C-alpha cells in the first residue's frame, strides 16, 4: 500500500495543467507518473482506462479516483 502523500505526488506529476484533474489528455502517461521508464498507453488504452476510472461520470479522474485505480488488490 502506498501512502496517501505518494499518491498525491503521482497526481500532482500527471496533472500538468494544475486543474486539480486527470483530464483525458494527460491520462497517457498513468504508468511514466509511477517509473519514467514504463510505456505509454495507446490512445484506445487510455479512453478504456479513463471510463473504467471515472466512476463518477464527470469525464475526468480525480484524487479520490485516482486513489482508488492505484489501491493495492
Ligand atoms: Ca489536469
Ligand atoms: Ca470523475
Amino acid at each position: 500500500m502506498k501512502s496517501a502523500d505518494d499518491v498525491k505526488k503521482v497526481f500532482h506529476i500527471l496533472d500538468k495543467d494544475k486543474s486539480g484533474f486527470i483530464e483525458e489528455d494527460e491520462l497517457g502517461s498513468i504508468l511514466k507518473g509511477f517509473s519514467s521508464d514504463a510505456r505509454d498507453l495507446s490512445a484506445k488504452e487510455t479512453k478504456t482506462l479513463m471510463a473504467a476510472g471515472d466512476k463518477d461520470g464527470d469525464g475526468k479522474i480525480g484524487v479520490e479516483e485516482f486513489s482508488t485505480l492505484v489501491a493495492e488488490s
